[PDB]
């Protein structure tokens, strides 16, 4: 019993985190086998960040201009490229720590654990979501980036995102291992606005499943909806469109329950309406949407109570 | 920017897990130096020192990643066993036993047969309880903090109680709150809020720029206590006010001028408003977790 916002442990990132070093600026690299990898902006100034140039920024450098620290010991950079916004640094030491893994891209409402990092050491770990308008809501400082989002499954790690910067709301962008940002975001120091956000309403019907499952149903009624009235209704406060790829990934919680996944939307729309009433769910008193349909059925029991 | 709630990286810890095997009951165990640490009710009106004594080093199976560790002695301390094994963890961290507080927070390292599944933050309740997430087999899963390269075991889990929270030991086997490990009845106390640890995340509200629930009014710390005791939240005492005072000199927020706007959220309530996208007052980050997630100390 109990539901809390769970992250995956650490220990398999801690071990790849290393502080990465060009002119003046200090930021995260990960060692992964031979090879660091760390945001581009590494290479620029606050003045290039306006438009940089990061070819022309990048041939001026040689490979003893970066400084790779691994704990207290100094690796040597053997070559460097660049691919998309990430910068690949060549090392002559192989991380002996590295986990089994894979560069996975996630979709907007997939889970992950941030392991927050400043100078190469980790500080922190905390579990996010992609948003909708693929910003992720983080806890981030001024040197974290090049800090790491990742999922693991069984014992490989998923390395899905790259930190790359705060924009003005405090929100963050990022790219994927390849990197590629997640959102129309780009690597410059221009007028950049995350777009109006969304609830991810796969996962609030995921999280109701889950209350459900641990003894709680207040909040269900004895009405049902069409997929196009829920949606209708939805929209209406700012709730993600539900597809009918949503209503099957809720199948086995809907089975588990006996509660239909549109007779769980048509719960939704009366707490859409109605508010809590000074009730929690899993106590919380806000519909929660960062736990996915995968991370209820990870964290919950399989007998519902 | 951004605030969340945090745990420790749990690295130096997930090292430490091992599985205990002791008849048909599985469990996990804290493997440090050459002791395996767990909760005593693997050996099950328990009378654990007459179900001890007919053990045999051999009935205990102590599994480390794919290999089999031999246990060559056992002892019992308080609701912990104690298992010597033949190798020390190589990978044993510097650490230390320390016993915590109701309203000190700490990490927790869930396990299922010593295999490590998530990490999570959580709070000693003032209630002794922990609202945790654990399912069975999850017993033995062990509470810890980091200070500079120190981890400070404080929480071994022991038991869910019939309202789904948690009890459990610190790692001398001592528990926390009233309760006994055996299957009676046994309820968790009535609980309170942690009212320092609120009044540390408005400072963190504020720091993050969530300022709508300031108000110009201050109090004295007797008509906020009476205010607090009405409303089921634990007295401030005057060395939670002390504590605050970084945050204070931070923020330019005097103690009781903030406490004057929790007043003013307890009595009138968020009106609609969220406080660092919660909608309830949260009491599960302390003082010095405000300052450290605030300022990125590193590990
Ligand atoms: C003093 N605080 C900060 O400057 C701060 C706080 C918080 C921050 C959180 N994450 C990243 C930071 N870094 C950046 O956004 C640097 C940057 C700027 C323009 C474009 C690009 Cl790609 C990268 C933060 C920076
Ligand atoms: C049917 N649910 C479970 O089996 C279950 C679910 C969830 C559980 C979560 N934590 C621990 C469990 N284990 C215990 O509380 C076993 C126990 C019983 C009497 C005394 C003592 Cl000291 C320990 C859980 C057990
Ligand atoms: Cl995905």
């Amino acid at each position: 019993s109990g539901f809390r916002k769970m992250a995956f442990p650490s220990g398999k990132v801690e071990g790849c985190m290393v502080q990465v070093t060009c002119g003046t600026t200090t930021l995260n690299g990960l060692w992964l086998d031979d090879v660091v990898y760390c945001p581009r902006h590494v290479i620029c100034t606050s003045e290039d960040m306006l438009n940089p140039n990061y070819e022309d920024l990048l041939i001026r450098k040689s490979n003893h201009n970066f400084l790779v620290q691994a704990g207290n010991v100094q690796l040597r950079v053997i070559g460097h490229s660049m691919q998309n916004c990430v910068l690949k640094l060549k090392v002559d030491t192989a991380n002996p720590k590295t986990p089994k893994y894979k560069f996975v891209r996630i979709q907007p409402g997939q889970t992950f654990s941030v392991l927050a990092c400043y100078n190469g050491s980790p500080s922190g770990v905390y579990q996010c979501a992609m948003r909708p308008n693929f910003t992720i809501k983080g806890s981030f400082l001024n040197g974290s980036c090049g800090s790491v989002g990742f999922n693991i499954d069984y014992d490989c790690v998923s390395f899905c995102y790259m930190h790359h910067m705060e924009l003005p709301t405090g929100v963050h962008a990022g790219t994927d291992l390849e990197g590629n940002f997640y959102g129309p975001f780009v690597d410059r120091q221009t007028a950049q606005a995350a777009g109006t956000d969304t609830t991810i309403t796969v996962n609030v019907l995921a999280w109701l499943y889950a209350a459900v499952i641990n003894g709680d149903r207040w909040f269900l009624n004895r009405f049902t909806t069409t997929l196009n009235d829920f949606n209708l209704v939805a929209m209406k406060y700012n709730y993600e469109p539900l597809t009918q790829d949503h209503v099957d990934i809720l199948g086995p919680l809907s089975a588990q329950t006996g509660i239909a996944v549109l007779d769980m939307c048509a719960s939704l729309k009366e707490l859409l309406q109605n508010g809590m009433n000074g009730r929690t769910i899993l106590g919380s008193a806000l519909l929660e949407d960062e736990f996915t349909p995968f991370d209820v059925v990870r964290q919950c029991s399989g007998v519902t109570f």
